[PDB]
């Protein structure tokens, strides 16, 4: 137990009135996609990337329900702090909220809403959790990229500009909601102004590295599913996306006791307590099959 | 002493762990199906049954949720008073929870999980909900008998028995999570003894009005959809199942603004308040939209 | 000189090109709706109207491969005969080339692309069929009008105009593409000239039954499915559509071989030889359970 | 053109009964997995593996379909030849039929109805694709692998035994439907007797490069989809897979036409040919968008 090197925060506050009244009773992030609660993903990402200090930023009222589901991070070897954000001006503001919890450290930040699935995905989080210096992004090919951060690229594919939600896209390359940043994020942070629509910009964040050459937009290739939970369709299309991958696999995506155990955060002694209350549902059986099968 | 319409339950309580963990954070009856959550569906019934005066049964955790998003049924035309289930004992339960409620009058239960759709379904419900002795139950043609309360029959097409999760089904014919009872169902349920599985079995309740020859089981023909929300997968596809109906439509199933609408619960002035803080989004504008359509 | 039933046709034709590359190999009217050929699901519509006596119009490339799959309807106590369009020249076309086939037979004209599900649908299909005079249409409430026929009603819900592909529509009430006529079609249809679009339209013809007073639409309630077989979107939505209803109910939709049974056009012994073949797989199963079976 | 380094089969032979009546008509490997014939998909992973001689195996009735949808390779930068299957004796009779074709060449099989998805998916088959001698298998975990070739490992993770459809499965780890062969495979197809089940085993080919040590198995990580295109339930799933990442990506998955394009085989004048016939639809329009974009 711990009382309050690369720190994470999942942002997971407020999507406003847009799925109401799916989202009337409770946010979007505590919803499951098929088997699981929503932000086991994006813990699940952090997780992956090595990352096992967190914090998680939520509305107020639902708080309380992000701390029960998760509690203290200590049965799965994290370490877990909670923080509020009042009112949804902006994701950039998760840097002034998390101020204190990063402190002098390195940092990064998910989006509690997104969904990652693919091959070698370990290898390409590891290396931007290495990159020491500058911020390191992901750019992944939609159709719809006027929703997100569009990246523009030059003939050489370097990227040379960023513009949040432009009404004529300059690419069909979107940035991910997947975030990482050396010391200096605080900081641009703080200097940030709210754009037309009254919000701190992460994308301006990312401009301040860009315009200092520090930016990394590595391209998030076609075989990587980045899923997409804005509607109520593409929320569908993710719980159909994960249950085909389970149900052909015997495998589960983003099962934290499961990464846990993989990253020796966990040892078997404590996986199988963790099995225990769950023991007569598929996910305790889940959880007790991976004591005893390699799994490669 | 000397002395001189129908009540509906709604049981929206405690799945116990059976879908943790998706489940961990909010209850099931509060998870969405496509794009409204699940309890809506169960209300919508019950409305088209013609009830007004609902109670919802919850668990104590939860009760404050159904109410910030139910409130009291003012805005609709209905009247919702809540109570809480603190041990998930049986679904007879509701029975005892809800007596001061029911009084002396007719009542309808109706699991908080259970979805309907088809053709002629307000003219099914008015038949039993008409029929002002007795009990009235559904028997619907399904591939898992087993998981349910199953309907034998004899050649003449008569109910002569029902069994609570028999090993080897006597038929296809499920009893469907909705229920009508006259006034002797709370005496009825007092009496119950627990059964071995430490529940108040509803289907005990439906054999006292066998044996006294007072329950009507009408089939719901295979024309009707009585869909799955018992796992996971089936989850998923009720969603599935509804977004293909209202897509192909463009109409909601079990959207309550309308059929209080149509009912003439509430006018055209108080539909169009309650569009107005959902006007952003698609459910508002569906809303907008009823004022000035003929639907048929 | 001196003279002293109603036969079905079935338009499974070119979809010209829309659908390339999925229907290079093989017209759409065969692939699969699930677990059974699209073209099951409008014959048994037919089936289910009364009609054994069937022209199937099919591309010259494609008609040995329905008649490979369906016979000449003598296994299912039909009647099946052929027939081809060599150019795709409207749907009224089926009326010419159908001509001889219908006689002085009364009609029933079904897209050989159209899925129909619900309750009461024999019962709706069984008014239409025993109007002897004019013509029928079913209208149904769609979120794309503008694809379709589109019915506009007067105040008094009567049916005053039809417009095909209306920029505007008058209604979201879209024709269905199953249509009744008496003797007088083969005749407007001889005299109808091409669209703009170089198309023997099937909304002139209804036109002209309204013209005369002779056109009964009857609506199609929102409680039935009228599916969507126009894109490979709406193709997978209609596989999932049909795979939820028959998991769930161990029943299947569209069984010809069932409803053949039930309409007492085969008997028990004859079933049984048409299971044998497909004993292997779920299908022979099931025309085997429905022997020993009462399904009500 | 061409009148008749690795070359490429793919078995696209029958499926005997298990998916009638749906395969009644037309053979499995024609029907398309959402927007195109499920052919494409295995086509394209040998396209992707830079396979371009390439011989397609069916039934006897089904080789005019197979030969009408892609002709003679010659428009894609392929050259394709065909040859059948009469009767299923099992999936190493690939090697007796393509004898010929193979020559004294290296060789690499694919089954037809085998869907595979994920990053990288180019360098893993050309290293398989550069390894001269031996065999090159992949294995992948499932949760059904009595339904596969069957791979057992040591505790140092090296495959020690391959069982064909085990009553006990060793692991949960199956032999995917990709094989890559040296010159040796023909030899070894001709030494093979049939099993039990009255088939000539890929397994038995696989298992004598296994007692020569001669048998790479690479294990296909879970963050590659292998698609399961068994049963009626497993198509629709793939379909829906497919469609999820085309919609959200606005990027076709095996593609011929765009995987001949970025391997050089074809350039921007004959692309743009391609685009010609389907220009309306949105295959056509994908096409002539790879002109003008840049995909990383
Ligand atoms: C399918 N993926 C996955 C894995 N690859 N792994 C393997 C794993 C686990 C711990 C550390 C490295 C690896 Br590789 C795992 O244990 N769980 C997973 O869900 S993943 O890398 O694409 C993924 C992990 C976490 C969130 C979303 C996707
Ligand atoms: C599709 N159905 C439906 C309707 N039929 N109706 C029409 C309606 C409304 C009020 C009273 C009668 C009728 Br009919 C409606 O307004 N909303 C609906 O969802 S239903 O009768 O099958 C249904 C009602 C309530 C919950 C689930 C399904
Ligand atoms: C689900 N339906 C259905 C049925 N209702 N029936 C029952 C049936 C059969 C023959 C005659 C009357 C009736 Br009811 C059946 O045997 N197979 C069916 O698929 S339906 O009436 O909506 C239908 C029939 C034909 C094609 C598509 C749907
Ligand atoms: C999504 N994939 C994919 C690609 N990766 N690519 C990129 C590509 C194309 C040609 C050569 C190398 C690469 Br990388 C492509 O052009 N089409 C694709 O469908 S894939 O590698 O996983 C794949 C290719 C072919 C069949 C099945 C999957
Ligand atoms: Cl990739
Ligand atoms: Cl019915
Ligand atoms: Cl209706
Ligand atoms: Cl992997």
């Amino acid at each position: 137990h711990h009382h309050h090197k690369r720190k994470g925060i999942i942002l997971a506050g407020g999507s406003g009135t847009r799925l109401h009244p799916a989202t009337l009773a409770i946010s979007k992030q505590l919803l499951p996609v098929y088997d699981k609660p929503m932000i086991y993903y994006p813990l699940s990402t952090l997780m992956l990337a090595g990352i096992r200090e967190i914090l998680i930023i939520s509305t107020p009222q639902d708080t309380p329900r992000f701390q029960q589901l998760l509690g203290d991070g200590s049965n799965w070897g994290l370490d877990l702090q909670y923080a509020v954000q009042p009112s949804p001006d902006g994701l950039a503001q998760a840097f002034l909220i998390g101020e204190s919890f990063i402190g002098n450290d390195l940092s990064a930040l998910v989006l509690g809403d997104n969904l990652y699935y693919g091959h070698d995905f370990h290898e390409l989080l590891g290396s931007a959790s290495q990159r020491q210096t500058g911020a390191s992004v992901f750019a992944y090919h939609v159709l719809d990229p006027e929703r997100y951060g569009v990246v523009e690229f030059d003939q050489g594919g370097k990227a040379i500009s960023l513009e949040e939600k432009p009404l004529e896209p300059k690419s069909n390359y979107a940035v991910t909601g997947l975030y990482f940043y050396d010391q200096q994020v605080v900081d641009i942070a703080r200097d940030l102004k709210p754009s037309p629509r009254g919000e701190l910009e992460i994308t301006d964040v990312n401009r301040a590295y860009l315009e200092r050459g520090q930016l990394s937009v590595e391209i998030m290739g076609r075989g990587y599913a980045w899923l997409d939970t804005g509607t109520h369709d593409s929320l569908l299309e993710a719980g159909q996306f994960i249950a085909t991958l389970e149900n052909r696999q015997g495998l589960k995506v983003a099962c934290p006791e499961e990464i846990a155990y993989r990253q020796k955060w966990i040892d078997a002694a404590q996986l199988e307590k963790l099995a225990a209350p769950l023991a007569k549902n598929g996910y305790g059986q889940y959880l007790k099959r991976l004591l005893t099968e390699t799994v490669y």
